């Protein structure tokens, strides 16, 4: 047999700030090299496997022989200088463990669930677009909405208090603040998990229906530790904003093409499956995010991956997958079942999909119907962009309307 190159050749993946939506070239080069390459990030040291394709990513993330727990001990070269989640928090636990805690929550973020705080919510964001309205046409979306609102959702659903919600976003920044954008970003997590724990212990040891208050009784029942319960409290807290950087790039998207918002405007009832498609477009965020480690050795596509090695998969390429998504550059609001991975896949899929959807469904109602005839209120290329940035998106969007 003809001896030949099986392992690709290490590809460093160098911090680079892409403009508004346009997918990532490195990741686009890699994702063509072949199914398993190998990547070098800024931070941590050697290198990690990486996944690309739909099938071989829901692989990765669904089997029990690539795990979390194992992360912690040596550092995988990542992007973030930092590792996100605290020792205990869900990031960082597998399916034992891990089971249990996400057990202690999935009630409140169901489809069931949440819809259960979609008229309080629309009532919120209904404030919040009459204030925008009130105040002038020359306004930053971002700031006077799309910020303040998933703040806002995730706040009342956690159990935090109105007053504390400023402080909330601030460490939520710090902590995805590029992560090198410094390096309070450990800091700024640690007065998070403080802050939890009040919260779990503080009254919130009774009864309630906010997540803070179950997690309360959860602990008080001995089925989860605090530390457990405020690792999945901060995550969830964090996460929560994840919702601003994804619509500022939904609506740049739609501003930016007339077509994708004229349809969206005369057509409300397919608002739903318009935006579920924009979220498995969307490149929700820069490189690869946490590894999983092989706790045994596992083959892939002709590629053997040794046990203690690092494993990384890229949701944004899967959701590219050419075989998956036919011409997957492609906006199509009508696109088949499409199975998007935006979300995650696997036991760590994110348990803030459904209440993302809820609040991308009430944020395009409102910006659409609410306010008339918004635009951008300069041309699309001059939108900025968050330079340097775990989770993309728009550092501001510029926007006026017909009112004045
Ligand atoms: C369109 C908005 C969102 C997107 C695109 C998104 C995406 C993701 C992705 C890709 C993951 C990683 C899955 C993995 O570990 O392999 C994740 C995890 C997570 N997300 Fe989200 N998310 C969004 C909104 C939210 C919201 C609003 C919340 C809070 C309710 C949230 C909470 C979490 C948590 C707690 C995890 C960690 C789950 C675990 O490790 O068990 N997410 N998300
Ligand atoms: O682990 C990842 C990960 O690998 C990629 C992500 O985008 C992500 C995210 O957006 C939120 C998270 O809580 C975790 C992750
Ligand atoms: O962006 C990252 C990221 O790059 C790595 C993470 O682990 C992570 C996380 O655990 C939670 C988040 O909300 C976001 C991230």
């Amino acid at each position: 047999e003809t001896i030949s190159q099986a392992v690709p050749p290490v590809r460093d993946w160098p911090a680079v700030d892409l403009p508004g939506s346009d997918f990532d070239p490195v990741l686009t080069e890699l994702m063509r090299e072949g199914p398993v390459t190998r990547i070098s990030l800024p931070n941590g040291e050697g290198w990690a496997w990486l996944v690309t394709r739909h099938d071989d990513v829901r692989l990765v993330t669904n089997d029990p022989r690539f795990g979390r727990e194992a992360v912690m001990d040596r550092q995988v070269t990542r992007l973030a200088p930092h590792f996100i989640p605290a020792r205990g928090a869900v990031g960082f636990l597998d399916p034992p463990d891990h089971t249990r805690l996400r057990r202690s929550v999935a009630a409140a973020f169901t489809a069931r669930g949440v819809e259960r705080v979609r008229e309080r919510s629309r009532g919120m964001l209904d404030e919040l677009v009459d204030a925008m309205l009130r105040a002038g046409p020359p306004a930053d979306l971002t700031e006077a909405v799309l910020s303040p609102f998933p703040i806002a959702v995730i706040c009342e659903l956690m159990g935090v208090p109105a007053t504390d919600r400023h402080s909330m976003h601030t460490w939520t920044q710090l902590i995805l603040s590029s992560s090198h954008g410094a390096e309070v970003s450990e800091r700024a997590k640690n007065e998070m998990n403080a802050y939890f724990s009040d919260l779990i212990g503080l009254r919130s040891d009774s009864a309630g229906e906010d997540v803070t208050s179950l997690l309360g009784a959860a602990v008080g029942r001995d089925e989860i530790t605090l530390s457990e319960a405020v690792g999945l409290a901060v995550l969830l807290q964090i996460g929560g904003e994840a919702v601003t950087n994804n619509s500022g790039q939904m609506f740049h998207l739609l501003l930016s093409r007339p077509e994708l918002a004229e349809r969206l405007r005369s057509e409300p009832e397919i608002r739903p499956r318009a935006i579920d498609e924009l979220l498995r477009w969307i490149p929700h965020r820069n490189a690869v995010g946490l590894s999983r480690i092989a706790l045994e050795d596992v083959e892939i596509k002709g590629v053997r991956i040794r046990a203690g090695d690092a494993v990384y998969v890229s949701y944004l390429a899967a959701n590219r997958d050419p075989e998956v998504f036919p011409d997957p550059d492609r906006i199509d609001f009508e696109r088949s079942p499409n199975p998007h991975v935006s979300f995650g896949f696997g036991p760590h899929y994110c348990p803030g999909g459904m209440l993302a959807r809820l609040e991308s469904e009430l944020l395009v109602d409102a910006v659409l119907d609410r306010v008339p005839g918004l635009k951008l209120a300069v041309a699309p290329e001059d939108v900025p962009f968050k330079k340097g940035a775990l989770i993309r998106g728009p550092e501001a969007l510029p926007v006026t309307w017909a009112a004045a």
